[PDB]
């Protein structure tokens, strides 16, 4: 045997525990200190290519959503020259990184996970709160738990993947080499989860790829924090290039490179489609066929059957619809309620609604949710609330007020539609706006079909019911309406390794980050067969 | 639990040789009228076509027809109507259809599918055996195993919630477009997605219609319900235009030319706003495969392995060796032996003469394309035909094996896929082996198969590293063809396709779109959090 293959080991990981932040607790004190550390501060965040900090003339600012007078970061957009230089340098670093043992690459992410878990936790939480407007618990489940879990679980999945080997029969030995993709990957991340940015850039890097990471403008502060932690954890230069940029410019540049091998995208449907078309237009230029991965949002439902637990419906719906101001691709924005339960549910929703506190998440930990992300989001939500007032089929039951004088503040809003096909039942708002449709109990089956057919999306959904037969029926009927389906729980809050996340229809390519197969999109395997005996004649015995 | 199907020896007086000879006699002089099949309906259009026996083109082995746009659209509608129930079936129940089909192919139907592959596609006994029997049987058994085991891949549950992954088929229909050169590939392209709960429009290759329909009928007989796989031969562009125009397209499983795959990819992109979801394109697109020889190589192995790789089935494999790199020190040996063995190759009727090494190429178009390359080899200042090159299409599409030396390592013939029995050899100076390895990697647009012959461990290690992306199926001291399911999952990148590795455990993942279900068994409680108090 001329090729010697070293045995592969296993890795033990578990989900990162969620902290409680009780009064007087070390994590609460640490977080308050980290928040104080950001008050009045603006970080100047450069593009990073290799180890070089680069500034262009295209200066941009990230504002604190709940206090937009506070510029939390000054950054810049990479120009096309810098993006191309970043590509060249990444490509020149790629072969060495790809040849590194999987275990050695995994170690970088395991180190980073430990840093985030401990000494850097308060920092990434605070930067996510101040820069993206998250409350303590929303930052904790995101910038700490989910990001840490992505890093640890993907490391486990990747190390274990090398143990997936083919059959060998004499006189030959077969081995699969899990190559990174030949070229570079473009990672394009969204504002709403710090963890997503880390995963979009980090997972391909783990698999031996090199990456140009364009982070979200409105999440720049936390994103750079994560980038620095990766570098400190031992990520070599030119493996992930930190290149904020104008979206169209970035897409134009990466899709014009013969060396593009993948785009890992989370964001709007039209932008993903645009990139898909650009790659198609440029097919004859590429050295290989680029792999596009996209997660693209939803119009997610909570469906209530007459047998539902009312209290669970209420609390689960309030959380799903309004946590982080409803700015989740998984947030519930349509609630279907049977007539029989509407009196109870409506009463309870309105009462609980009046107790929801909207405000500054850094100064007041009593805050349930804070301002929406930016002026553009605020303007869009304003238009939908105006639509609700104008539309004869819509009625605002609670909330409906807004104020952008200090932050981009929007009250949680509950709207009733008499029309199950109203535009507000179909279009993703990405704001704290829940629409309710009340259906006659005996039409629950017909209404389940409407849940399935009304929107273009297939991301998340929940059924609330205590009747087993009903749960089985609804589970069958709604099979393609939700890639993450919930029985008697809210439609948000997927946990890595427990609810791998993603959906189809217009919601994306459904590669299930958070599960064991996601990493397979970022490797292009090679199989090597070594034969240990001479071949013999070209003829076969049957020919004699 | 599954193992590879045994490859039979077909010795004189063996049961399999007797059975095959009978099956060949069963086809002599026969033309099968093969309809389009939509559900259980046998449909005929006026667009009548014929499949000819490559080595005796006067023999029309099948009459079939092209589905028109209207028929293809009906096939889509009927398939979509059957999909929900099929997808709702337990994975094991779907797997059973393929396991039954595999047993049928292994036993009572083996001679039939071999014979139809020999007569219809021009394969010899052993080429038909490794394809229509072993490879197809293995695809069915191994994919069934992988699929049943995939359901065991489940997430973590923590009280008071239970999490379960449902491996849904893709929502919509999948278009499967298969090539002439392996009966097994057609079975896999249509079969693998169907196994995973999809419904499929299968456009089989015109020039493999007889064997393709045989496989189709076996699947139906094995229990495949109506409208899960529609059997729809069609004009290539018409089929492509029709399926990419449907809002319900969810995947294309393709094996064929780069330009055709690129065209389909562009059609899907043009129509993105029409589709209910993002279609998944899988393409296996050929190669320009190498055998690289180091001075330490076992010459006998180089010779036999290269003759087989380059010439078996007339070189009509995406994995076939078409460029051979030889060090000057070994050239007199290798040249002498290749030319001597070349004279002993028998090209002829594989049904009538089991002495035949390989037979006619597939059709008139292939014959014409290969002739163009031979004419180029007779023209180019850097090329010399050392042996072979003769051709005669009077009775069958017969092209003799041809061995060419190129003085130019980057001549067009070193770069472009011919799909015929045409081997080009480049002789390199021993001291320039490293420079030449770089040329192996940089010369072509392809990344499919390649082999290094060497007995020096350090050389093998170096060559393996340098050629990491030059071949997705890489061979040390073996020929570049003949991948076996479960042993060498098959595929490569660069221009050679999307590399989804059919034959390995991950291929089926392209044909499922998972759903995760979380059920919580306790009431939720307050929406507030303790830290907020």
């Amino acid at each position: 045997h001329m090729l010697r293959w070293k045995h592969t080991s296993s890795l033990k990981v578990a989900n990162e525990p969620i902290l409680a932040f009780s009064q007087g607790s070390p994590e609460r004190d640490a977080l308050q200190k980290a928040l104080k550390d950001l008050k009045g501060q603006t970080e100047a965040i450069p593009c990073v290519v290799g180890d070089e900090e680069v500034w262009t003339s295209d200066i941009q600012y990230q504002l604190s959503p709940f206090n937009h007078a506070h510029k939390v970061a000054k950054f810049c957009y990479a120009d096309k020259a810098l993006l191309n230089r970043a590509i060249d340098a990444a490509l020149a670093a790629r072969k060495e990184w790809d040849l590194k043992p999987m275990a050695d690459r995994a170690q970088v992410f395991l180190k980073a996970a430990d840093m985030l878990s401990g000494p850097r936790r308060a920092e990434v939480l605070a930067k996510t709160m101040v820069g993206q407007g998250k409350t303590v618990i929303q930052a904790e489940i995101d910038a700490a738990a989910e990001l840490i879990d992505f890093f640890r679980f993907n490391a486990k999945f990747a190390v274990e993947l090398e143990g997936e080997q083919p059959i060998s029969v004499p006189p030959s030995t077969n081995h699969t080499v899990y190559r990174g993709l030949e070229g570079f990957v473009a990672a394009i991340s969204p504002f709403n989860f710090t963890a997503i940015g880390g995963n979009l850039a980090g997972a391909p890097a783990l698999m031996g790829n090199v990456v140009l990471w364009k982070p979200s403008d409105t999440a720049m502060l936390a994103s750079y924090a994560v980038y620095r932690i990766l570098r400190e954890a031992g990520l070599p230069p030119n493996i992930i290039q930190f290149v904020p940029a104008d979206g169209p410019t970035f897409g134009d540049t990466v899709t014009s490179s013969e060396h593009l091998c993948g785009i890992n995208f989370t964001g709007s449907v039209p932008t993903f489609k645009h990139l898909w078309r650009q790659v198609a237009q440029n097919l004859d230029r590429f050295r290989t066929f680029p792999r596009l991965a996209g997660e693209c949002g939803g119009k997610n439902f909570h469906f209530v059957h007459s047998s539902a637990d009312v209290d669970s419906v209420v609390s689960g719906t309030l959380r799903s619809a309004f946590e982080y101001g409803g700015q989740k691709c998984s947030a519930c924005s349509r609630l279907y309620v049977p007539k029989s339960l509407w009196p109870q549910i409506k009463g309870r929703l309105l009462e609980e609604h009046s107790r929801i506190k909207v405000g500054d998440p850094a100064e007041d930990f009593g805050t349930f949710f804070s301002a929406v992300i930016d002026a553009k989001a605020f303007a869009r939500i304003k238009k939908w609330l105006e639509h609700a007032r104008s539309s004869p089929s819509l009625s605002i039951l609670a909330g409906g007020q807004c104020n952008e004088s200090v932050g981009y503040y929007v009250e949680p809003c509950i709207i009733e539609s008499k029309d199950p096909q109203e535009p507000i039942m179909k279009e993703e708002i990405f704001g704290p706006v829940l629409t309710v449709y009340v259906y006659p109990d005996d039409k629950y089956r017909e209404t389940l079909k409407l849940v399935d057919s009304t929107t273009s999306y297939g991301l998340t959904g929940a059924v609330f019911a205590q009747d087993k037969a009903i749960v089985q029926e609804a589970t069958r009927m709604l099979r393609n309406a939700a890639g993450n389906f919930y029985i008697n729980d809210k439609s948000t809050g997927s946990v890595v390794g427990q609810q791998p996340f993603g959906g189809a229809r217009a919601s994306g390519t459904n590669d299930k980050p958070g599960g064991p197969h996601y990493i397979l999109r970022w490797t292009s395997p090679q199989v090597i067969k070594e034969t240990h005996k001479p071949l013999g004649d070209w003829r076969y015995s049957y020919m004699q």
